């Protein structure tokens, strides 16, 4: 074996982050479609078959790796109703260079999930079993979902208390608000995020309706509400939210965009938290997010300023 034979071989190019995996920017619309092209390189006379294939033993190890006994904490394989590849491709002699077309459709993924697709790109060849991970054999795609309202919001201002006292008991710097449709998101009370094993009992939903509370002014309705019954959810306030923009004075391609929510006041219960007790809390404030876009780049190669992500 030589280092060179290795590297006539085909790759993946991607650049991942810092859990192993290239995260992909779907908006969820009136439908969560999204082509993703995953780049191929040829490091090195003939027309090349190349075969792509769900990866069945990457997640297992990759979630070991990245996060030990914590299986909360893992990716799921992403169902095969939620994409399509084609599982073959012809490279011609002379072109370095291929793209793999994934067809991403997440209407109605669970996006309190952490969902991936691991894809292996071989050559129908035993040298593809060897140092996979140094030749970048694999990749790990991981669908970020996100709409209008959805993303990384300040939660500072959202006060978590006692039921019944004002005494500030916990507060988030940030919250985030995980994507149902292109209208509806959920954020988790009690300090939950996608990090917490009982985050699902936790989930609260918001409805960013169309409909002005006055037809006067530019605040718009909200709907909130919980699905499980043993959070004890009662709220107090139907939310509302005001959406601007403006251009940057200097960076003149640059827009902000502010997504303002108030009113929220909410009773709800702990119940998992401290064995074999409940604690009854409050959340009221409100949440906001300031969203940077270069106007010049497509809302999915936006970098975190955007916040969706």
């Amino acid at each position: 074996w030589t280092d060179e034979q290795f590297k006539q071989l085909i790759s993946f190019k991607t650049q991942p982050g810092g859990w192993g995996v290239t995260d992909v920017h779907v908006r969820y619309a009136n439908s969560a479609k999204y082509t993703y092209n995953l780049p191929v390189l040829v490091s090195g006379t003939d027309d090349r078959l190349v075969s792509f294939s769900l990866r069945d033993d990457t997640l297992d190890i990759l979630n070991f790796e990245k996060f030990g006994n914590r299986p909360e904490l893992y990716f799921r394989e992403l169902p095969q109703k939620y994409y399509s590849f084609p599982k073959e491709l012809t490279i011609p002699a002379g072109q370095s260079h291929a793209l793999l077309p994934i067809e991403f459709s997440l209407d109605g993924l669970d996006d309190s999930q952490k969902w991936a697709l691991p894809l292996k790109v071989c050559e129908d060849n035993g040298t593809y079993a060897v140092n996979p991970r140094k030749y970048y054999r694999t990749a790990v795609l991981r669908p970020i979902l996100f709409n209008e309202f959805s993303g990384r919001f300040s939660g500072s201002s959202l006060l978590g208390t006692m039921a019944g006292e004002s005494d500030i008991k916990f507060s988030s710097t940030e919250i985030k608000l995980n994507v149902v449709t292109d209208s509806i998101v959920f954020f988790y009370a009690g300090q939950r995020t996608e990090d917490y094993e009982d985050r699902i009992n936790y989930k609260v939903f918001l409805q960013f309706t169309g409909d002005k509370v006055d037809s006067k002014k530019d605040l718009y309705k909200m709907k909130i509400w919980a699905e499980n019954e043993k959070l004890k959810f009662n709220s107090y306030s139907t939310p509302t939210y005001k959406v601007s923009s403006e251009m940057d004075a200097t960076k003149t391609y640059l827009k902000h965009t502010y997504i303002v929510i108030s009113d929220i006041d909410f009773d709800f219960v702990d119940y998992t938290s401290v064995p074999n007790y409940e604690i009854e809390y409050n959340m009221k404030g409100g949440l906001s997010v300031s969203r940077d876009l270069d106007t010049r780049k497509p809302d999915e190669d936006q970098g975190s300023d955007s916040k969706w992500w």
